[PDB]
């Protein structure tokens, strides 16, 4: 199960130029964790621009755009599923009911 | 999340209430459900159908996917699991094993 995201990257000085492409469609799987999605998003930026975004994965966040609302997407938050033995299941894209074409903003933490 | 209908077959065991229990049940799971989650759903569905539980604990049973000729055990962690960014292992899901609607899953006493 695959979903195509409309990803918008925050403009930071850590980018190579001010000419880099910042609006990119990125496919992820419904069962990818938020961390796995962040990796694909970083990879797509690099594949498009020939230069990295510039920050570490842990220096950036993802925000889902829902109409007037902003929602941060994390591997673990207050909405996470606690499993059988008390283990917390890592949040996935599917956990957040993110649809084809949903806008995700990559922002500096 | 996508739904997967599993054709579940339960092993007849003496811990069942009677020999008349229904042991062939269609059970939905979600492709992102861990194998542990999938197991809870399978027990629940047994209970909803039969009015009695299977009789064992989740740690006392296993699931095997019937792959035409092959039989493949479904586990939360195995040698096929995905190791994530920080060294952390991602628990296996239904979708990790590429399980298709109508696949046969055998519940067996470990």
């Amino acid at each position: 199960g695959t979903v195509a995201l409309n990803v918008v990257f925050e403009k930071i000085p850590e980018n190579e130029s001010a000419d880099v492409c910042r609006n990119i469609s990125v496919n992820v799987l419904d069962c990818d964790t938020i961390g796995q999605a962040k990796e694909k998003i970083f990879q797509a930026f690099l594949s498009k621009n020939g230069s990295p975004y510039g920050l570490q994965l842990n220096e950036i966040g993802l925000e889902l755009q829902m109409g007037t609302r902003q929602k941060e997407l994390l591997d673990i938050d207050s909405s996470s599923v606690i499993l059988e033995d008390g283990i917390t299941k890592l949040n996935t894209i599917g956990h957040y009911e993110i649809s084809n074409g949903s806008t995700i903003k990559v922002f500096k933490k």
